């Protein structure tokens, strides 16, 4: 019994997290915004709910807790992926986030197959989102690239 | 009945509100289409559906790009949210710049097939590739539907066959 919140993690686990992670894994030295880090961690940010449009919701978030963008150009042939880096204190650790722009797709998706939130509707956003987060956690901590450098965090 | 709504759906809208609209809005933008130096008058933005999920997407992909000699591209231009990369025929491009895309979002169906499929076997099961078959057409027909109901995309985005 597939749900879509599932097929999502997946897509954003293997075309994303593996992808970004593989990059900075490929560096000899990490070099973020001309700043060099001996490690990183990689925080997906999991929305509390899909009343706001995700892009909207990010921009707000990474403003709000004043962390920029960096472009991190793939070992693929130079395909720079997008995220937001909290540069704080001279940390030896690059501390990335990203909220989950795929997510949008489970909010339009649900006002596309039914006005006012009813709270069954709500009750159904919020599973997908527990669902998607619970099937990124599983993702991450079952490959040795992923696990100890990918967070799945709460808004 | 509970929403049957397919994940093939969902991933069908989040690659159109996501990427297609992302560009051809970049590309409606500008005053002069210019892709790797190139003056173009218009565009059409191509996405090719696979046949199946046999092959991995991005496998496939290069595959398709190389036999028809199809060449990569960056869109966006700069300080415009992210840059984009996409595939263009220089070769039989004139006045139109035709463009090129194979979803990766496709991906994520066979690596969820996969996952829940109950037992190992030497490739895959036919049950299982009646999966994968059914999911790529709901995906298509959903994108096509997308496509044609907003003037912004109507003329401009067309899914064509591997
Ligand atoms: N370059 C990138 N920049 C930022 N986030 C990225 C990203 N590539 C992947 N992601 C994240 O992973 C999700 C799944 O990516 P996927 O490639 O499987 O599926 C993607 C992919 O087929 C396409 N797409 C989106 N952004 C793209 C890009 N910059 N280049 C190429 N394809 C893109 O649209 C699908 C849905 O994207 P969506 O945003 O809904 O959801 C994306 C997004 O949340």
């Amino acid at each position: 019994g597939l749900l879509p919140s599932t097929v999502l993690a997946i897509g954003y686990y293997e075309n994303f997290v593996s992808t970004v992670c593989d990059a900075l894994h490929s560096l000899p030295t990490i070099k973020l915004n001309g700043i060099e880090y001996k490690d990183f961690v990689f925080n997906i940010i999991i929305p509390n709910d899909l009343d706001a449009d995700i892009k909207r919701r990010a921009q707000i978030y990474f403003k709000k807790m004043d962390i920029h963008e960096v472009k991190i150009d793939t070992n693929g042939r130079s395909f720079p992926l997008y995220l937001q880096i909290d540069e704080e204190n001279s940390g030896d650790v690059a501390v990335l986030y990203d909220m989950p722009t795929t997510l949008g797709g489970i909010d339009k998706a649900i006002e596309m197959y039914m006005i006012g939130k009813t709270s069954q509707q709500q009750l159904l956003e919020e599973r997908e989102l527990r669902n998607f987060k619970t099937t990124l956690i599983n993702l991450i901590n079952n490959n040795s690239f992923t696990k100890t450098f990918v967070k799945v965090i709460e808004e």
